[PDB]
């Protein structure tokens, strides 16, 4: 689910075939090479790539490997990094964020203050320290979260995750 990796730079005239190539001769269990070309001449590719491995494991034995200095891909020299679902989408993605560390005196309307900001909120549910944010889109919640990650308020420093779904 978490299978892919970001390659941060490739030489962009290569092909996806040739990236599966080297690529899957210094790591085990690559699946998928996702490339996208330069518009204006398709045959190049735009200096990044993204890595998919058969599940988590491998993909994250082949970051492991990669990050390594104990082998070399045109050069390493660019990042490899975990993809991030928020950024590469894709089905009813989740509009809820999950709150904690939420400061004492933390209402529920200053909670409607604060994430109002990034859009329609349907509700705020407050608990003891931590609270549901429910989000009319998903992409409130994306910038909410990005935001508001590890910020103050009143105090504390809050942390931010999509809820989970009851389903």
């Amino acid at each position: 689910s978490n299978n892919r990796l970001f390659v941060g730079s490739i030489p962009k005239s290569k092909t996806k075939e040739q990236i599966l190539e080297e690529f899957s001769k210094v790591t085990e269990g690559l699946t998928d090479v996702i490339l996208y070309h330069q518009p204006d001449d398709k045959k190049k590719n735009r200096g990044f790539c993204f890595l998919e491995y058969e599940d988590h494991k491998t993909a994250a034995q082949a970051r492991r490997r990669l990050m390594s200095g104990k082998v070399k891909v045109w050069g390493n020299v660019g990042t490899v990094e975990w993809a991030d679902p928020i950024e590469d989408p894709d089905m009813a993605k989740v509009k809820v964020l999950f709150v904690r560390n939420l400061a004492n005196t933390v209402t529920e309307e200053i909670l409607e203050k604060a994430f109002s900001q990034f859009g329609k909120l349907e509700r705020v549910k407050k608990l003891k320290d931590y609270a549901f944010i429910h989000f009319d889109e998903r992409d409130g919640a994306v910038k909410a979260m990005e935001e508001m990650n590890g910020k103050d308020l009143e105090g504390e420093n809050i942390e931010i995750v999509f809820a989970k779904p009851p389903d």
